[PDB]
């Protein structure tokens, strides 16, 4: 009887937090077990802060943003919002809110205030590990990457402008450390990866020949692989860095082309999707595991990433499916 309003993973992928009309609940992603539930009226988009006791959610009743402390069972603060909230992010330092046509940044902790003037953007943004990335307001295939300086005059700040795509950016995904950004356009034809320091292009991958829209992207725990789901409804896995290049070794003949490399997924899986579910989200359970969450079905599919050592080839397997509930 309870529809899922919003759902997200905590930063390290260990938990799933969802809001219903009657409540919000927190699940352990794998193995999948409900960790806790809390009755709440009209909870909107909802986010989590690591495994800590703070949880954010946007009132679907009002323009309010509730910051909820689970130890004492109350709002430490409520924050007035000027528009609809498209996206939301938390760190022990900042609170980042994408609302309507702008991005607002608030201090986490007293006095929970706005420490810089709202940032106008083109609809697409992501914040992880102190690093902010967003679509440009005018050119929609360009992105800005900038660090948030907590101690500085002058928390703005600096920033880099990358022309990521020809067509406008569909979505954006930071890896865990935050040094790479995976990048996507409306085409969904090819996926790019940029270094966050300079915004220089690291790698380019081809998803397919035909245009599609891309539902999700997520980086492996060790930052070596990137998982992607399109609306063609196939899961793709790309290897961005093999072991040596990931560990920053010295590569003996790296210059040749050597290698002239990859460009395509090492893995696909064609997903069977009921006519209902039009969106989902991806989590890495481990360096070889994955989970897909489907809001409509309240369903979690567990996938196994296999490697054949002798043939140097990979394949995907679906291990399990579990209702939420």
């Amino acid at each position: 009887s309870n529809p899922i309003v919003d759902y997200e993973f905590n930063q390290d992928q260990s938990c799933l937090i969802v809001s219903t009309p009657k409540s919000f609940d927190i699940y352990n992603v794998h193995p999948l077990k409900r960790i806790m539930s809390q009755e709440m009226p009209d909870a909107g988009t909802i986010r989590m802060l690591h495994r800590t006791n703070y949880i954010a959610f946007v009132s679907t009743k009002k323009e309010l943003l509730h910051i909820w402390d689970d130890v004492k069972k109350q709002d430490i603060t409520r924050v007035k919002l000027d528009a609809a909230v498209k996206d939301l992010f938390l760190s022990r330092e900042f609170i980042v809110v994408s609302q309507g046509d702008v991005i607002s940044i608030f201090k986490f902790g007293n006095p929970w205030n706005k420490i810089t003037e709202d940032i106008k953007f083109g609809g697409v943004c992501e914040f992880a590990n102190g690093l902010l990335v967003y679509s440009n307001e005018f050119n929609l295939g360009q992105i800005h990457v900038t660090r948030l300086q907590t101690d500085a005059e002058q928390v703005v700040g600096k920033g880099v402008l990358v022309k990521a795509h020809a067509n406008p950016v569909k979505m954006v995904r930071l890896n865990r450390k935050g040094d790479m950004v995976a990048t996507c356009s409306q085409d969904g034809t090819l996926i790019r990866v940029f270094q966050t320091d300079n915004g220089v292009l690291v790698r380019e991958f081809r998803r397919g020949l035909d245009r599609t829209s891309i539902i999700d992207m997520r980086w492996s725990p060790d930052g070596s692989k990137l998982a992607v789901v399109s609306d063609k409804w196939t899961l793709h896995v790309f290897e961005v860095f093999n072991d040596a290049e990931n560990k920053r070794h010295v590569l003996k003949d790296w210059i040749n082309i050597k290698y002239f490399q990859s460009e395509w997924s090492i893995c696909n899986f064609k997903l069977k999707v009921s006519k209902g579910s039009n969106d989902c989200k991806i989590a890495w359970i481990s360096d070889t595991g994955l989970v897909i969450v489907w809001p409509n079905r309240r369903l979690a599919d567990t996938f196994k990433l296999n490697y054949n050592d002798d043939e140097h080839v990979w394949w995907l397997q679906l291990n399990q499916r579990n209702e939420i509930p």
